[PDB]
């Protein structure tokens, strides 16, 4: 018995006391899916702060009744090694990919028993898109990232492990002919609409959604909005001072010039200002790989 096992068998002890089913508890699921509450009160999976409170609020019960002498603190040592690891580039370098799946592996187990189902889901993704593992390899992963997306793509504002799980959907959408048109739509535009601070980890994050949409734009010839995605990512490479990725913003750029707008003179000028960034940071591999990039379209 752990930690989860002593918090799912109080909640559920005391929603069968009050003779309460775990549809009526949940609601529409926005807070709370059943399948969440179930693997809670299994012990399985330990509940978040959010979802604690969501669950003593059902129950009329205070987060300290629910908890008796359990201690659900999660150490920070926990958000700085995760900090740390989201902030961590691998530049397609495959010997940084390898050590930084060496670090998710390394916090989950560390912290694995005091981390909530959407911080483990966190790891799970970076891991899975890392090391380019297919998600339907992934059915555990799966089934936990189903509710986490069904509640996300009913906000507006996005946390930090929303927009992760927003790029884990990106991810389902890579290659993909066949997609829900108007479901995309929906999550492009309110990722268009979150407000940039200055949490360099939620602004990173931020950055690579936008580029996995730049992306899949230009794969489903879809230019709507291009332009909105660019300047976004303009700014936040901006606000966290992210230079090293301005030269692929200068190269979506080139794209849209050169498949949208069909201007090959504009889509040659960024990628020569794209090229002469890489230079000028003394990034010989990104200079080269954009080179090449300008001659394989024609340029």
């Amino acid at each position: 018995m752990n930690l989860k096992d002593s918090i799912g068998l109080r909640i559920k002890t005391e929603r069968e006391r009050q003779q309460m089913s775990r549809e009526v508890l949940c609601l529409d699921g926005a807070e709370l899916t059943v399948r969440q509450l179930i693997r809670i009160e299994k012990g399985e999976s330990l509940p978040s702060l959010d979802r604690l409170s969501y669950i003593a609020k059902r129950l009329g019960k205070s987060m300290t009744e629910l908890l008796d002498q359990d201690n659900i603190t999660i150490p920070d040592e926990y958000y700085e090694m995760k900090n740390r690891l989201i902030k961590f580039p691998t530049y397609r370098n495959p010997d940084r990919i390898k050590s930084k799946l060496t670090l998710i592996e390394e916090v989950y187990e560390k912290f694995f028993d005091i981390l909530p189902e959407e911080e483990l889901l966190t790891l799970d993704i970076l891991e899975n898109i890392l090391s380019f593992t297919s998600w339907e390899e992934s059915p555990k992963v799966e089934e936990i990232y189903e509710d986490l997306f069904e509640q996300v793509k009913r906000k507006r504002k996005f946390s930090t492990n929303d927009l992760l799980v927003i790029d884990y959907y990106f991810f389902h959408l890579y290659g993909r002919k066949q997609y829900d048109k108007k479901l995309f739509e929906r999550i492009i535009k309110r990722v268009l609409n979150q407000e940039i601070w200055t949490d360099d980890v939620y602004n990173i994050v931020l950055f690579n959604d936008l580029m996995a949409i730049a992306a899949l734009k230009i794969f489903h010839n879809s230019f709507s909005d291009f332009l909105t995605v660019v300047d976004k990512a303009l700014a936040v490479i901006e606000k966290s001072q992210l230079y090293s990725y301005k030269p692929s913003v200068f190269v979506l750029k080139a794209k849209y010039e050169l498949l949208h707008k069909e201007n090959k003179k504009e889509a040659a000028e960024n990628y020569d200002k794209a090229i002469v960034f890489a230079s000028v940071l003394e990034d010989s591999v990104l200079e080269e790989s954009i080179k090449a990039g300008k001659l394989a379209d024609g340029l």
